C-alpha cells in the first residue's frame, strides 16, 4: 500500500495472510486474501499459478504483523487449491484473476469467529456500487515502488471507483481493461495498492453492508497518474464461486 496508514487486524477481521514454505525452513509472504466463509478464502490465481502445490501454503487469520505472532491468530493448511481455468496474462491485463483456497487446521477444523476473525460478504448478481464511491484496500505490500522489503505492520487506504468508460480512455488502459475488471484510484494519484498487495480485498460499503467488491490484480506501476489499480470484479464471478464451494 502506497500512502494510506497502518491499521490492525481488528479493523480488517476478514484479512488472510498467505505464505509459502521453502526447502530448508524459510517462509516468505505471497499474497493477501479474504475469508468469505469459515472454510473458504478467496484470492487471486496469479499468486499460485507458478507453484500450484497446496502443501506449500500456510494461511493465517487474525494476523497484524508480517513476521511475528498476534494474540488470537490461527494457522491453517490448504485442503484444496482452486485456480480459474481461463486465467491468462497479457501485456498488462490479468484475466479471470480469482482463486479459492479451502482451509483446515491441524485438528481438521475450519475458522472460529472472533474479534479478529470474521467473514466478509459477497456482492449480489451484477450489483456494484455507483462509480465515484469510496472503498478501502488492505495489505502487507510495498510502500514505495523502489522498496524491495515489505512493511511489518498491516496497512490500509481509501480509493475511489472509476467508471469503465474513463478507464478505457487512451491515456489510461484503453481496451486492455474489460467489464470483468474494476478500476480504482485516488483522485490525486497519491495512494494505491502495489506489489505484495495482490489477492487482497477491495471493500466497499454497499447499502450499509461491507462487501468484497474486488480483488487486487494489476496495474501499470504504483500510484502513477492516469494509471488506476485494476481489481477482479467479484460480482461477475458469483456462479463460479458457488459451484466450486459446494462439495
Ligand atoms: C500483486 O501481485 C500486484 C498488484 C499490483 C497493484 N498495482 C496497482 N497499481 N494497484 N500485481 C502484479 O504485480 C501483477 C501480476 N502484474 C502487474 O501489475 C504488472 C503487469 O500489469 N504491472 S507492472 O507495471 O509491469 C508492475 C511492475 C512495476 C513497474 C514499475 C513500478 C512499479 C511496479
Amino acid at each position: 500500500i502506497i500512502g494510506g496508514e497502518f491499521t490492525t487486524i481488528e479493523n480488517q477481521p476478514w484479512f488472510a495472510a498467505i505464505y509459502r514454505r521453502h526447502r530448508g525452513g524459510s517462509v516468505t509472504y505471497v499474497c493477501g486474501g479474504s475469508l468469505i466463509s469459515p472454510c473458504w478464502v478467496i484470492s487471486a490465481t496469479h499468486c499460485f499459478i507458478d507453484y500450484p502445490k497446496k502443501e506449500d501454503y500456510i494461511v493465517y487469520l487474525g494476523r497484524s504483523r508480517l513476521n511475528s505472532n498476534t494474540q488470537g491468530e490461527m494457522k491453517f493448511e490448504v485442503e484444496n487449491l482452486i485456480l480459474h481455468k481461463d486465467y491468462s496474462a497479457d501485456t498488462l491485463a490479468h484475466h479471470n484473476d480469482i482463486a479459492l483456497l479451502k482451509i483446515r487446521s491441524k485438528e481438521g477444523r475450519c475458522a472460529q469467529p472472533s474479534r479478529t476473525i470474521q467473514t466478509i460478504s459477497l456482492p449480489s448478481m451484477y450489483n456494484d456500487p455507483q462509480f465515484g464511491t469510496s472503498c478501502e484496500i488492505t495489505g502487507f505490500g510495498k510502500e514505495n515502488s523502489t522498496d524491495y522489503l515489505y512493511p511489518e505492520q498491516l496497512k490500509m487506504t481509501v480509493v475511489k471507483l472509476i467508471s469503465h468508460r474513463e478507464c478505457q480512455q487512451p491515456h489510461y488502459y484503453g481496451s486492455e481493461v474489460t467489464t470483468k475488471m474494476l478500476c480504482a484510484a485516488d483522485p490525486q494519484w497519491k495512494t494505491d495498492s502495489c506489489q505484495g498487495d495482490s489477492g487482497g480485498p477491495l471493500v466497499c460499503s454497499l447499502q450499509g453492508r461491507m462487501t468484497l467488491t474486488g480483488i487486487v490484480s494489476w496495474g501499470r506501476g504504483c500510484a502513477l497518474k492516469d494509471k488506476p489499480g485494476v481489481y477482479t470484479r467479484v460480482s461477475h464471478f458469483l456462479p463460479w464461486i458457488r459451484s466450486h464451494t459446494k462439495e
